[PDB]
């Protein structure tokens, strides 16, 4: 996991390593330490956990493993289209 | 990571589970079954192999995290669009 995307997405959300972490279901005792860890690169998240912070956080969980920025700005922004933008997009796509 | 994005994106490439493995580094000894057990979901690779395995693929490496079946589409064909294409997107997403 892209440590910068997980940290861009927290500070989008506008919420602090504390709450993201209790929110993803970690002790709160334990919460702010192990976003912590995580946003500094000290441990990685296994895809279940990575899946949990990204709910919390209102992403597609693959925001989190791209590292290229134009790809990472395309599924953000996915994320959020209307749908008939997604329609118009998808049909763009076809056969391509 | 998602056992059937690495299964699709392999028989996409047309190759082996050992030619897989072995252009991803592994010893040719162990190639097929290294790779089987991610297939099969035993093991899960960590993200500097799943890299590894993306770029002997030749697909943005998050395609093997994303859930979507549409966004991991969208992401399997930019990673193959003409530069104008991609702009258009770009433009297209702007601002949005």
């Amino acid at each position: 996991m892209l440590i910068r995307r997980l940290k861009d997405a927290r500070l989008r959300a506008g919420i602090s390593q504390e709450k993201l972490g209790v929110l993803a279901g970690i002790d709160e005792a334990s919460a702010s330490a192990r976003m912590n860890q995580y946003e500094k690169g000290k441990h990685a998240p296994d895809f279940e956990m990575a899946n949990r912070l990204a709910k919390v956080l209102k992403i597609p969980v693959s925001y989190l493993y791209t590292p290229e920025d134009d790809l990472a700005q395309i599924i953000l922004t996915w994320n959020e289209l209307n749908e008939q933008e997604r329609k118009r997009i998808n049909f763009y796509i076809r056969k391509k």
